[PDB]
């Protein structure tokens, strides 16, 4: 599938909503949504949101200087192979709210300053219908 | 039609998202989304968002101590009688972003402080499928 990768040169601020609509392929392993602080491979990640169909979990984390932080896991897995989905990633002063379907799923407190984010990437085993930043 | 009215006793903040899904009746005239600062119908309004199918405009305004402020109008009318719609009202530190469909429609600067909001009303000529505060 074609991934999404787009620059946020003015950054994101509290009140930013990333809306992602798509379908999990029937043979999917994992896909990811990253909010990154640079363009180079290995750049710091303010948020890594990683639905894992192969291991029935959704992992949240950050990355600084090449190292992963403490993993946070949401409750259950609100994604199914072969099914469409809608995700909101909502930025506040305190963190990122992940909404899947009709309910908040998990809240990830900021570890890196939000002002460091300047790129969004959506990739892995996912068919994207739309990616929008409001 | 059945309206929505729910309390926000803790107020709202940058990163609050109101997601409204519904259908505009085929003979609709107007409907509204209000963020109010009290429990009475005449309570101050931090946001009054008023799609008007009868006069082909969408009006934004605030109300304080019984008086309306300066009206703001969006570009065109992204609603149609008989059609379903999705609206996001997204709060930032600077204002409310109104998203309709796949695009930001208008940005309305705060006239009232966010901390004063404590009620959300959705009513008028509209059929509501979902009202959520994220
Ligand atoms: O934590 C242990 C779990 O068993 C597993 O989550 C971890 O995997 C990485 O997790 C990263 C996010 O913390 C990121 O997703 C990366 O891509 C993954 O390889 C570990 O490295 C070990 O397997
Ligand atoms: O032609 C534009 C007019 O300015 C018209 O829009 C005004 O309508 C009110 O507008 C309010 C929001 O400003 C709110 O919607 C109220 O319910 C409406 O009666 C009123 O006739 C005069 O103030």
């Amino acid at each position: 599938n074609v991934p999404h990768k787009s620059s946020l040169p003015e950054g994101i601020r509290p009140g930013t909503v990333l809306r992602i609509r798509g379908l999990v392929p029937p043979n999917a392993s994992r896909f990811h949504v990253n909010l990154l602080c640079g363009e180079e491979q290995g750049s710091d990640a303010a948020l890594h949101f990683n639905p894992r169909l192969d291991t029935s979990e959704v992992v949240f984390n950050s990355k600084e200087q090449g190292s992963w932080g403490r993993e946070e896991r949401g409750p259950g897995v609100p994604f199914q192979r072969g099914q469409p989905f809608e995700v909101l990633i909502i930025a506040s002063d305190d963190g990122f709210k992940a909404v899947v379907g009709d309910a908040q799923y998990h809240h990830f407190r900021h570890r890196l300053p939000l002002a460091r984010v300047r790129l969004v990437e959506v990739g892995g085993d996912v068919q994207l219908d739309s990616v929008r930043i409001f």
